């Protein structure tokens, strides 16, 4: 599991649970191309995005659906989404986590990338 | 001066000097339209980017070079851009601004929206 | 004004007000002792802590009265408060603004410091 | 395991490792009692520092000996500790843990309180 994605509410306290999740991929075309999806657990992760043979280098973008989630509870957030965009390289550690917390109008984002 | 951005430098402890920003549209037809750009000057801050008439509903894009800011450093950096995307004006004109907080593996970023 | 406290409110997009800030100075006995407080303004800004001449070199606590301020807005968070503890002027006199962008379960910090 | 922290460093997007933390508890004259201590693991994690049976109701401080870490990595930063301070209240979830993301002029904290 090359990438892995996190998502943490920071107004509750709690794991961002069934937010949804997209990846794309820079096409040749400088256009973003659909990669991977999916929501996230109960835990607030979404694994099983990629196989290590498809997740080539390249930049990828990991767009999360903040917007939908915020307003499932009832709350009026900022954002559209929250947005991620990042250079894959093989000379690095072998495994990306994608970390956001949220909050209505701020987000704070890390990557942790391990071996 | 409606949109207004700071940046701070997390590493250092000062304003992040010199980061070049990106401002988009989306246009009728769903597509990216360039709609301002500047730089952050010594203080961090970027004023000037766009004019309360021209400023109008819509949904916006602030891209904030973070790679060529930390490249220009001579630092290796995670992310491409911080990207900041949000529906402006639709209860009538705001001010707006988009605050982020730099590290080469993560940002922050936050909007302080006030009603003139 | 060589110390300076910003805070926001992530929640509302908004500047943080009046949200009460305890500063304490490291003595000669190793205990914290009252230096200054304030609350912030309208604007989320707390000028005025302090001068040059008394904020001398130390270790300093800034103590935002984070629980205090959700109470006030009758909200039950999880911190008592945001505690900033640094060493202060031990290369000359600077000038220091502590930053926090507050949620119910986070708070992010930031300092900048300049030399004047 | 009632209280977990868990420790990333933004400058090298990983782990932050062997970084001491130490937790107190608020005594009834106002003091800070040492209650539990360890060094974070090369997850950046440090787990079993009480029982559910010793973790009460109370205040307690976790700190994060940030400066430490810093200085062993070469690097000059703004802080002495990172310091996280709350009640345990046992009408939440059972289990708290405390994240900690941590750049030399900064860091940003949440609590993550889970059944
Ligand atoms: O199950 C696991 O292995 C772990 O999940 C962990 O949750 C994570 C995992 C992760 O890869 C990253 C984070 C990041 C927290 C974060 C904190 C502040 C910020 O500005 C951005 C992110 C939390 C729990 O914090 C830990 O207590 C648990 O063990
Ligand atoms: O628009 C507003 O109401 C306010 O936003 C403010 O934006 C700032 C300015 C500043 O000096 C520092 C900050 C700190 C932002 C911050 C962003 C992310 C984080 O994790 C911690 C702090 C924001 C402007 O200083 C003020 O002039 C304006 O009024």
């Amino acid at each position: 599991c090359p990438l892995m994605v996190k998502v943490l509410d920071a107004v509750r306290g709690s794991p961002a649970i069934n937010v949804a999740v997209h990846v794309f991929r820079k096409a040749a075309d400088d256009t973003w191309e659909p990669f991977a999806s999916g929501k996230t657990s109960e835990s607030g992760e979404l694994h099983g995005l990629t196989t290590e043979e498809e997740f080539v280098e390249g930049i990828y973008k990991v767009e999360i659906d903040t917007k939908s989630y915020w307003k499932a509870l009832g709350i009026s957030p900022f954002h559209e989404h929250a947005e991620v965009v990042f250079t894959a390289n093989d000379s690095g550690p072998r495994r990306y986590t994608i970390a956001a917390l949220l909050s209505p109008y701020s987000y704070s984002t890390t990557a942790v990338v391990t071996n």
